[PDB]
DNA sequence: GGTAGACAAGGA
DNA sequence: CTTGTCTAC
């Protein structure tokens, strides 16, 4: 899921788990557990803690408990659901947190790409994987100046810069293409080639694009089809990855 | 020290 | 194939 989907998960999962006490943690694919490295220590330390909150950083969910934070990335297709301990597990359930009220927080992930790190709360933000994360796109910390400062230090594509989690948190592929389109900038352009009016436009389209999604696509997945503004066939190439979609006329 | 590819996997 | 980032050069 993209940042807006994760924020939707954050918001809807929280009431379903807040104030619940962990009685057991069950793990069926231990590699999902990245810290502590031993999954039995991961399970043991969680037990007896009550869930107090749920926050989001980039595409990371941060479950806040009594002493610890659980940092969770869904990556490709992880999913959480709350359900009764009396029901059979859905397929591809790899981690289950059992609550004292007989309900469960279940983590499913067909790919098994998702990760989990548990640290003392105070430590979470200065450890992998939150440590080097860039500012939230929708916050004051992510500004034209911050974006300007990074662009002018590197020769790589403006798309590659924006996909860099240290520049800005959780800006997905779909939103990079869309934002660049709306700002009229080519995804393959060197970051250091952008004018200051250009970075200000990009910054402002980044915030609007991600901001509308949080609360109708122009280029993403639309290759071969008429651009919605000028009617020029949308084109698809490879930039910093990765499927890159753009209009050759609208974007410069 | 600055940046990709490497790397995690089960199904078309 | 299909994705996100942080470890590896
Ligand atoms: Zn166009």
């Amino acid at each position: 899921p993209e940042l807006p989907e994760v924020e939707t998960i954050r918001r809807t999962l929280l009431p379903l788990i807040v104030g619940k006490t962990i009685e057991d943690v069950r793990i069926f694919w231990p590699n999902i557990i990245r810290h502590p490295r031993d999954s039995e220590a991961f399970a043991a330390r969680m037990i007896g803690q009550t869930v107090r909150g749920l926050e989001r950083r980039g595409k990371f969910l941060k479950f806040l408990l009594d002493r610890d934070a659980l940092i969770s990335h869904l990556r490709m297709e992880g999913r959480y659901a709350v359900a009764s301990a009396l029901e059979p597990l859905e397929p591809h359930t790899h981690v289950v947190f059992c609550f004292t009220d007989g309900s469960e927080l279940r983590y499913r992930d067909v790919a098994k790409f998702g990760t989990m790190h548990v640290y003392a709360k105070e430590e979470a933000d200065r450890r992998p994987p939150l440590a080097e994360l860039g500012p939230e796109p929708l916050s004051p910390a992510f500004s034209p100046a911050v974006l300007a400062e990074r662009a002018v230090k590197t020769k790589r594509s403006v798309k590659a810069l924006l996909l860099d989690c240290t520049v800005v948190a959780g800006f997905g592929n779909i939103y990079v293409d869309e934002s660049l389109f709306r700002a009229g900038i080519l995804p393959g352009r060197p970051a250091a080639s952008l004018s200051s009016k250009e970075i200000e436009r990009l910054h402002e389209e980044m915030v609007a694009t991600i901001g509308e999604a949080v609360m109708h696509l122009y280029v993403y997945g639309r290759q071969g089809n008429p651009c919605k503004r000028c009617g020029t066939p949308i084109e698809k190439t490879v930039v910093a990855g990765r499927g890159t979609h753009y209009c050759p006329r609208c974007q410069r």
